[PDB]
RNA sequence: UGUGUG
């Protein structure tokens, strides 16, 4: 199986049900999403602005629905910036999404707090 | 029910 063009606005699903984090700027963090949405859901959501490595709703182990936060990555920090300048303000249902990069570690802290 | 778990 294969994206059957090098043309299309879209690509072969190898990303929906995996986790990888992508590379700096390049990770993206979505707010305000349905409670049925999937992880091939986020994916089509966000083929138009390049090409995505792995793509997530956050589902409920308990009760397999999505928790309103989802995750992509992309192979470049262009299409994830490009994909941030598109989606944060989008309105889907009755609510408007909030988008951003992804939060890691980056930072240090001091270990005793009284000496 | 604010940051890729199952």
């Amino acid at each position: 199986g294969s994206s059957g063009s090098s043309g299309l606005t879209q690509q072969s699903i190898g990303a929906a049900g995996s986790q990888k984090e992508g590379p700096e700027g390049a990770n993206l963090f979505i707010y305000h999403l349905p409670q049925e949405f999937g992880d091939q859901d986020l994916l089509q959501m966000f083929m138009p602005f390049g090409n995505v490595v792995s793509a997530k709703v956050f589902i409920d182990k308990q009760t397999n629905l999505s928790k309103c936060f989802g995750f992509v990555s992309y192979d470049n920090p262009v299409s994830a910036q490009a994909a941030i300048q598109s989606m944060n303000g989008f309105q889907i249902g009755m609510k408007r999404l909030k988008v951003q990069l992804k939060r890691s570690k980056n930072d240090s802290k001091s270990g005793p707090s009284s000496g």
